[PDB]
C-alpha cells in the first residue's frame, strides 16, 4: 500500500489460500493417477520406452518438478506470493503483505498482519509500522518529539505525565512494553533454514546424482564437507545470537510519577510521556530510555554510544521561554540523556507544580521507549549486518549462467555424436547430465563474504571496528576523500600564546596598522583577567575532576586560578581576588558567542583600584563583537586580521558593569534577556591560542594525494585558518582566491586582488585554471541551482564556514555527479555528514597507551561501535584512513582471483570428462577422490597473504564483468583444451580401440591434474596490492610439493605410488611428450596472463584526481630524496 519510508521499494497486499489450491499441488494430483493407469493398464507405450530403468526416470523427473515447484516458494518471495497467495482487494480483507526493501536494506519477506482495536500493524526487522487510515499508507510510529511542526517547550515544561488509566492502557497497546525482544533459535530451526538455501540442496542433488553412477568413496566425501562446513556456520550463528542477546540492559526500580502519587515501578513499563527521576546509575546499569531534563543537571558518561569516556556536562531546560521558543535540536542538544550513558553526578534536587520525588533526583521526561531509541536503532542495525549475502547473488548467478553455456555445448555434442553410435540411453543421458552439472561453482555466490570476514579480522589489529561490513568493497572505488579540521587533522593540545590587541585606543605596527605587541596572560589587566575568569563553562566533580571544554581547560591552567566547590574561583597571578558564577549562557555556534553573569571582588597588588559588584563578560568570535561595542578602536579590524592570517585563533573578550557596589538580587539575576545582557560593552582585548598539527597529518594525505585519490577540506572556521593550514599540510600548491561577500567577490589571503562576480554568468575558465579555489558557505548557499554550482565543485578544495546542513548538501552533490566519496570527522558536530557519504569514519581520541593498558572479529560490544557513523577507529592518528582504503583495496583483488580461479577449475574439470565420455570409458573412483583432495589442500595452502606496506597508483577492477577477466578466462580455456584436445588424439593415434586401467585414463587425468595446479599458479594477483609468490614459503612449498609429486608420478620416479591411482607405465617417448606438452601449457597460460595484466589490469583515475607534470615532478624529486637519504 505504498508505505512511506526510504528504505522500501514496494508493497503488495495478499490473502492465503487453503493447500488444495496451493500450486505444488493439484497439477500433480491431476497428473499422477494419469501416469498411474498409463503404467498400470492402459499400455500406452507409443510416449514410452519400456524399461525398469525409464519406469525410474520418470517417477525421478516427476518427484523433482514437485519438490523444485515447492522449493522454489522458499528460494523467492515473488514466487511465493505466486504460487501460493494471491491478491486482495485491498486493506478490508488482506491478511498478508509482502515487502520489498531498498537494495541494500537486507530481504524480501512476507510479513503478517495483526488487527488490534481497528489498528493494523505488522513487524518488518523488528521493526514496528501502522497502518494510518487518513493517509492511506503504512508508516512507522509517530513520536511527541518527533512531529511535523516541532512543539514548543511548553509541552515538556509543564507536562504532568500521566493522569489516567485509560490513557496508561492506550499507550501500552500503541507503544508496547520497553525492552529489547531479540529470540534465539535452537539448532533445529537455524538448520532447517539453512536446509533449503538452493546452493545446500543443489549440493545433495550432486551428490545423489554421482551416487547413482556407482561413486561410494566421492559422495561421501562431499557429503562430510558439506555437512560439517553447514555446522560449524550454525553453531558461529547460534553463539553470536547468544551474545547479541546477552549485552540487554536489566531492569531495576525507578520512580514514576503516575496518577498523582510517586509510585516505584520497574524500569520495564516505562511509555514515552511518563514523567520518571533520573538519580545516580548503579554498577552495572544505566539510563532506561531517551529522556530530556526538565529540572537539575546531571553529569554523564556516554562511552556507550560514541566509544570515548571523557564526562560531559548536561542542562534542563527549566529557564528557557516556555511557548515563545520553538525546541530546536541544535541549542538543546545538552538537554537530552541517551538511552546507555551512565549518570556519574547530580548537582541539584518547579515550574510544572510537583512535589519533589523521594529519592531526592532531577526529574525529566519519556521521548522514546524500546527499538526506537539510538543504541536501540544500532543493536538492530547490527543484528542484520549480513545484507552481503541477500541484497546480493546479481551477478554471480549472472557468472554460473554463462558458464553454463560453454557446459551445454559439451553436452550437446556428446549427447548428439552419442545417439549415431547407437549407446544405451539410460547411460548417455547420466553422463550428459554429470557433465552439465559439473559445471557450477557451489562456492562462488559466496566468496564476497569470505572476502569480506577476512579484512575485517586484519581491519580488526589497529583497532578499526565496522558496524556495516558492506562497505568495505566501497573502499576500493575511493575517488575524492573528504576531510574535517579540528577534530581529525588538527589535535586538542592547545597552548595560550598570550593577550594581545589590548593596548589600543591608548608600538610597533605594519603597513595595514596591525598592533603586533602581544603580552603575557600574567602581566595583563585586572578587566581582562576577571573576564577570563568569568567566561568559562567549566564544572568540578566531587572527587576533583574537571570536565568541559579543553579550550577553557587551557586558558584556566595558563591562568593560575584555582575552581572551588560551587562556581567559585580563587587565587602565579597578581590579582587576589574572588568570583562567584550566577547565571550563565551557553555557546549556541550559531551566535558565535558565549557570556556569564558573575559577582566579583578583586584587589590589585600593584596599584590598588578595588573593584566590586555584579559583572558580565563575553567571550566569542572577533567579528561578532565588533557589532556589539560602543566604540571601535583605530586598528581593530587589521589586528584581528592580521592575527588571525598566521593559522592562530584569535577571540575577543568584552565586558560591562552592572552594578558598582552591592549584589543585583537572586530575583533580578534570574529574569534577565540575553539580548539586554550583551550590550552596551567595552573592550579588553584577544586572546590568541594556536592548535598544533597532528603528527600524521601529513605523511597521511601525501599518501591519499599520490594514489589516485582527491583530498578536499569541509571545515567551519574562518577562511584565512582554512587556508593556512590546508596549505602546511600540502592540499592546495598555488595562489588561492576566497569567494565570500565583501555581491560575492573574489578575495585574496593578502587582499591586493578584488573580482565582482554575478552568480548568473558562468565563472571565467582563466580563474578556474590558474587559481586554486576556496568557496565559503554563503557564496555557496548563493549559487544553489543555478549554472555555475557543477563547475563549483569540481574545481574547489576547501569549504569554509559551512553550516552542518551545507556538509551534507555538498557531499549529495558531489555523489550524484558519479563519485564515490569518504567523510571523516569527529562524530559529534556533523551526523548527517558522516552517514550521507558512501563510507564514512569516526576518528575518537584514544591514545595507544590507553589501549596498551587496557575468523571475524571479536563481536562488537556497545563500547566498540559508534553511532555517528559505520566505521570506527579508537586510535586519533589520521594514518587510519590508509588503512581502511588498503584493505578495501585488496579485497577487491582477492574477489577477482577467486573467481578466475574457480572458472577455470570447472571448466578443465568439464572438458575433461567430455573427452574421456567420447569414448565410453570413465574416472576411477580413487583418481578423483586423490585430485578433489589435492585441489582442496591447494586452495587451503594458496589463501594465506598478506597486504603492503603502502598505496598504489594503480586501482583494481570493481567488478566481474570486463575486459581483463573474461578475456584471461578465455584465453586459458582454449590453450587447455586444445592441450587435451592434441592429447587424446595422440593417444588414440598411439592405441587404436567395469573400470579396467587404461593409456588414455591416465594420460588424461595427469593433464588434467597438471592443468588443475598450473592454473593455480599462473592466476595468483601478487607484486601490486599483496605479497607475491615467491615471498611467503607457505603456497610456494604448497605449490612445489604437489608439481613435483605430479611430476614424479608422470616419469615414474616412485612406481610404488603408481598403482595407488592405477596408472598404466608408459614408455620413454611418450612420456618426453606429454612432460614437453605440459610445460608448453604453463608456458602459453603464463604469458597471456602476463600479457592481458599489463595491458588491461589498470582502471585510471577520474578527471578530478589527476595531477599537473610539477607536482609529478615533486613527488618524482621527493622520492628520489627518501630513496637517498634511506642509507
Amino acid at each position: 500500500p505504498l508505505v512511506d519510508n526510504p528504505q522500501i521499494k514496494s508493497a503488495e497486499l495478499l490473502r492465503p489460500l487453503p493447500l488444495y489450491q496451493h500450486a505444488y499441488v493439484w497439477p500433480y494430483v491431476i497428473v499422477w493417477p494419469v501416469f498411474l493407469r498409463v503404467y498400470l493398464t492402459q499400455e500406452l507405450y507409443d510416449k514410452y520406452i519400456g524399461a525398469q530403468e525409464w519406469t525410474f526416470v520418470w517417477i525421478i523427473s516427476i518427484v523433482t518438478f514437485q519438490t523444485l515447484t515447492w522449493l522454489c516458494t522458499h528460494w523467492s518471495v515473488n514466487l511465493n506470493a505466486l504460487f501460493t497467495a494471491k491478491k486482495a482487494s485491498s486493506i478490508e480483507d488482506a491478511q498478508l503483505i509482502k515487502v520489498i526493501p531498498v537494495a541494500n536494506a537486507g530481504a524480501a519477506d512476507i510479513c503478517k498482519l495483526v488487527r488490534d482495536k481497528t489498528n493494523i500493524s505488522f513487524l518488518f526487522q523488528k521493526r514496528r509500522f501502522l497502518w494510518y487510515p487518513e493517509r492511506k499508507a503504512f508508516s512507522t510510529l509517530e513520536f511527541d518529539i518527533d512531529a511535523e511542526p516541532k512543539p514548543t517547550l511548553s509541552k515538556f515544561q509543564l507536562s504532568r505525565g500521566i493522569e489516567s488509566e485509560d490513557e496508561l492502557k492506550r499507550l501500552e497497546q500503541h507503544y508496547g512494553t520497553n525492552t529489547f525482544d531479540i529470540p534465539v533459535p535452537t539448532f533445529t530451526e537455524l538448520f532447517k533454514e539453512h536446509a533449503v538455501a538452493p546452493f545446500f540442496v543443489f549440493q545433495v542433488f550432486c551428490v545423489g546424482l554421482w551416487l547413482l553412477d556407482e561413486y561410494w568413496y566421492y559422495s561421501l566425501f562431499t557429503l562430510v564437507m558439506l555437512v560439517v562446513f553447514e555446522s560449524t556456520v550454525v553453531w558461529q550463528r547460534q553463539r553470536t545470537l547468544t551474545e547479541f542477546r546477552s549485552m540487554s540492559i536489566k531492569p531495576y526500580p525507578i520512580y514514576v510519577y503516575r496518577l498523582g502519587k510517586w509510585t516505584e515501578i520497574q524500569s520495564d513499563k516505562l511509555l514515552p510521556g511518563d514523567l520518571v527521576s533520573v538519580t545516580r546509575t548503579k554498577e552495572d546499569s544505566g539510563v532506561a530510555c531517551d529522556m530530556i531534563l526538565v529540572e537539575g543537571t546531571a553529569i554523564v558518561n556516554e562511552a556507550m554510544l560514541s566509544g570515548e569516556s571523557t564526562p560531559l556536562l548536561k542542562d534542563s531546560i527549566q529557564l528557557r521561554p516556555g511557548d515563545a521558543v520553538l525546541e530546536v535540536d541544535g541549542l538543546d542538544k545538552n538537554s537530552l540523556l541517551w538511552g546507555g550513558t551512565k549518570v556519574l553526578q547530580i548537582t541539584h534536587g518547579p515550574a510544572s507544580g510537583i512535589p519533589p520525588p523521594p529519592d531526592n533526583g532531577a526529574m525529566a521526561v519519556v521521548t522514546k521507549t524500546g527499538f526506537e531509541t539510538s543504541q536501540g536503532s544500532l543493536v538492530r542495525t547490527m543484528i542484520y549486518s549480513t545484507e552481503r549475502v541477500s541484497a546480493n547473488n546479481t551477478e554471480a548467478l549472472l557468472f554460473i549462467l554463462f558458464l553454463l553455456v560453454f557446459a551445454l555445448a559439451a553436452s550437446w555434442y556428446v549427447w548428439d555424436e552419442g545417439v549415431r553410435k547407437d549407446r544405451k540411453r539410460s547411460k548417455l543421458l547420466l553422463d550428459c547430465i554429470l557433465i552439465i552439472t559439473s559445471v557450477v561453482p557451489p562456492e562462488l555466490p559466496m566468496e564476497l563474504s569470505l572476502a569480506v570476514n577476512t579484512s575485517l579480522s586484519a581491519l580488526a589489529k589497529f583497532a578499526i571496528f565496522c558496524t556495516e561490513p558492506f562497505r568495505i568493497p566501497f573502499a576500493g572505488r575511493i575517488d575524492v576523500a573528504c576531510f574535517d579540521k579540528t577534530g581529525t587533522l588538527t589535535g586538542e593540545d592547545l597552548v595560550v600564546e598570550g593577550i594581545a590587541g589590548l593596548g589600543l585606543g591608548h608600538t610597533p605596527k605594519e603597513a595595514d596598522g596591525a598592533h603586533t605587541r602581544m603580552v603575557s596572560v600574567h602581566d595583563a589587566g585586572m578587566e581582562t583577567t576577571l573576564v577570563l575568569a568569568t567566561a568559562h563553562a567549566l564544572v568540578k566533580l566531587d572527587e576533583g575532576e574537571i570536565v568541559g571544554d579543553p579550550m577553557e581547560k587551557a586558558t584556566l591552567n595558563a591562568l593560575g586560578w584555582v575552581l572551588g566547590k560551587n562556581d567559585t574561583l580563587t587565587s602565579s597571578s597578581g590579582i587576589l581576588g574572588t568570583v562567584q558564577i550566577k547565571r550563565r549562557f551557553q555557546f549556541s555556534s550559531a551566535l558565535k558567542r558565549q557570556s556569564s553573569v558573575a559577582t566579583i571582588t578583586a584587589t590589585e597588588v600593584k596599584t590598588g583600584r578595588k573593584l566590586r559588584g555584579s559583572f558580565v563578560g563575553v567571550k566569542g568570535a572577533p567579528e561578532t563583537i565588533m557589532k556589539m561595542l560602543v566604540t571601535v578602536p583605530e586598528h581593530y579590524e587589521e589586528t584581528y586580521k592580521y592575527f588571525t592570517r598566521r593559522g592562530s585563533r584569535v577571540l575577543a573578550l568584552a565586558y560591562k558593569q552592572l552594578t558598582t557596589e552591592g549584589e543585583l538580587g537572586a530575583n533580578k539575576i534570574n529574569d534577565l534577556k540575553r539580548e539586554s545582557v550583551e550590550a552596551d560593552l567595552h573592550f579588553a582585548g584577544f586572546l590568541v591560542l594556536q592548535c598544533p598539527l597532528k603528527e600524521d597529518a601529513k605523511q597521511a594525505v601525501r599518501m591519499l594525494n599520490e594514489s589516485s585519490h582527491r583530498v578536499v577540506m569541509i571545515t567551519g572556521d574562518n577562511p584565512l585558518t582554512a587556508v593556512h593550514v590546508a596549505k602546511e599540510v600540502e592540499i592546495v600548491d598555488r595562489d588561492v582566491l576566497i569567494l565570500d561577500a565583501p555581491s560575492l567577490v573574489w578575495r585574496s589571503v593578502d587582499d591586493k586582488i578584488r573580482i565582482d562576480v554575478d552568480p548568473t554568468k558562468p565563472i571565467d575558465p582563466e580563474i578556474l585554471k590558474t587559481k586554486d579555489l576556496c568557496v565559503t558557505g554563503y557564496a555557496l548557499n548563493k549559487f544553489k541551482g543555478q549554472v555555475g554550482w557543477k563547475s563549483l565543485l569540481r574545481y574547489t578544495w576547501v569549504y569554509a564556514r559551512v553550516s552542518p546542513k551545507q556538509k551534507e548538501d555538498i557531499l549529495l552533490g558531489l555523489k550524484d555527479m558519479g563519485y564515490y566519496t569518504l567523510m571523516a570527522g569527529d562524530g559529534t558536530n556533523d551526523v548527517g555528514a558522516l552517514k550521507q557519504a558512501h563510507v564514512g569514519v569516526a576518528l575518537l581520541n584514544g591514545t595507544q597507551e590507553d589501549l596498551n593498558r587496557i575468523d571475524e572479529p571479536p563481536t562488537l560490544k556497545l563500547g566498540d561501535a559508534s553511532v555517528a557513523a559505520p566505521f570506527t577507529s579508537k586510535l586519533r592518528n589520521v594514518m587510519a584512513i590508509p588503512n581502511i582504503l588498503r584493505q578495501g583495496r585488496c579485497t577487491l583483488v582477492a574477489t577477482i582471483q577467486m573467481y578466475k580461479i574457480l572458472a577455470l577449475n570447472c571448466l578443465i574439470s568439464a572438458y575433461s570428462l567430455s573427452v574421456l565420455y567420447l569414448e565410453g570409458i570413465k574416472f576411477g573412483d580413487g583418481q578423483i577422490t586423490i585430485s578433489g583432495m589435492l585441489m582442496s589442500v591447494c586452495f587451503l595452502s594458496i589463501s594465506r597473504a598478506r597486504s603492503v606496506e603502502g598505496l598504489s597508483k594503480e586501482r583494481p577492477q570493481p567488478n566481474i564483468f570486463n575486459f581483463y577477466i573474461i578475456g584471461s578466462i578465455l584465453g586459458q580455456f582454449a590453450v587447455h583444451v586444445a592441450t587435451l584436445i592434441y592429447i587424446a588424439q595422440l593417444c588414440d593415434q598411439i592405441e587404436p580401440r567395469e573400470f579396467k586401467p587404461s593409456l588414455l585414463n591416465s594420460a588424461v587425468y595427469l593433464l588434467q591434474l597438471i592443468q588443475q595446479i598450473s592454473t593455480f599458479a599462473v592466476n595468483y594477483q601478487g607484486r601490486p596490492f599483496r605479497e607475491s609468490l615467491s615471498e611467503n614459503k607457505g603456497m610456494f612449498y604448497g605449490i612445489v610439493g604437489v608439481t613435483a609429486i605430479a611430476f614424479a608420478c608422470s616419469t615414474e620416479m616412485l612406481p610404488e605410488l603408481n598403482e595407488a591411482m592405477k596408472l598404466v607405465p608408459f614408455n620413454e617417448n611418450f612420456k618426453t611428450i606429454m612432460t614437453t606438452v605440459m610445460i608448453i601449457d604453463f608456458v602459453a597460460c603464463y604469458v597471456i596472463e602476463w600479457v592481458l595484466k599489463k595491458l588491461f589490469s589498470d582502471l585510471r583515475a577520474r578527471d578530478i584526481a589527476e595531477r599537473r607534470p610539477d607536482q609529478l615532478e615533486r613527488e618524482r624529486v621527493r622520492k628520489e630524496k627518501e630513496a637517498r637519504e634511506k642509507e
